[PDB]
Parts: structure tokens; sequence; C-alpha cells
């Protein structure tokens, strides 16, 4: 499949990101998730934990500098009012940790999309505990809009996450 792959960053693409979506096949909430990694050194992968939902692939162990990461989530399935929300970690060769999270809620009636990423210091795995850290904290919202800032450690993120049931994300981390 794409999801659990990595590939050159240059190639990485909303059409990448769509065409992953689709091998997740017709299940009304799900998120593609793609980040490229420009650190200047590997990452490699430590965890992921789901609030909700599930994933059906693997996160992509290695990462090396100048390729990208493609990954992907769904709600439950079935006659299940749930949706998608988790949030992930890979290691770096700086030492520090890069933590990603993605929520989309199964009614977009009261609730939204929101995503956000950070950089904890040394070695830190997905938990409850940094998927509250990064939802309550202050996350983006999935506006279909790009979002950047300086993620410390000489880093800088530019990012963006769509607003709706079939979410697409593409990040990026630069040095
Ligand atoms: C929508 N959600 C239940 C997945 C996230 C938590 O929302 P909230 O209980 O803090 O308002």
């Amino acid at each position: 499949a794409l999801a659990g792959t990595i590939i050159a960053g240059a190639s990485l693409t909303f059409q990448v990101l769509d065409k992953v979506l689709e091998e997740l096949g017709k299940v009304s909430r799900k998120i593609a998730v793609g980040i490229d990694n420009e650190s200047g050194g590997t990452w490699t992968a430590l965890n992921a934990y789901f609030r909700s939902g599930t994933t059906d692939v693997i996160l992509p162990e290695f990462v090396p500098n100048t390729k990208a990461l493609l990954y992907s989530g769904r709600k439950d399935t079935g006659p299940v009012a749930t949706g998608a929300v988790a949030a992930f970690a890979y290691y770096m060769s700086s030492g520090n940790t890069l933590g990603v999270m993605f929520s989309v809620p199964f009614d977009y009636n009261w609730y939204s999309n929101w995503w956000d990423v950070k950089i904890y210091s040394g070695k830190r795995r997905a938990d409850q505990g940094m998927y509250e850290d990064l939802y309550y904290g202050n996350p983006y919202r999935g506006d279909n809009g790009w979002h950047e800032k300086n993620l410390g450690y000489g880093l800088r993120m530019k990012g963006i996450m769509t607003s709706a049931g079939e979410a697409k994300m593409q990040i990026k981390i630069s040095r």
C-alpha cells in the first residue's frame, strides 16, 4: 500500500494523500497523514495512541532526511458513533521526540477537526497524556488552511489538515 511506507519528501502531495484515503475504503471518518522530514537527520518510529478509532498500518519505522512518511487512520467499523483521534511520535537523531496529534470527531455538528505538532525533550511515547497535551493546548483546526510555526530546537514546521470526515494532513519539519 501507500500507508506504512516512506517516499521522497519532494513527492508528497494531496494526490498521494487522497489515494491513501481511498485504500481505507468507504468509511465515514478517516484521515491520511503525510510528514516530510528535512530535519537534517533520520527519524525512528516510537508509537501511536488512538483516542478514537484505529489504523490498519504500521508507523514507518525509519524516515531518513529528505524522505516523507505516509500514515492513515479511521473510526471503528459499524454502527458506532465515533471518530478518528490520536497522537503518535518519532525519535530524532538530535535526541528529542517529535509529537503529532489529529482529531476527527464523529459529529461535525458541535465539534470540528483539530491537530498539532510539538517537540518533546528527550524520548517520550504517545499517550493519553501527550494527546491531551496537544488537544487541549492550542492545536490548529483542520481549516483546510496552512499553518507554520517555530518548533524550537531550530526546526520550524509547516502544515495543514482538511475539515471533513475524510481528512488529509500534510506536515513538514525543516532545519
Ligand atoms: C470530541 N471529542 C470527544 C473527541 C474530544 C473532546 O471534546 P471535549 O469533551 O473536551 O469538548
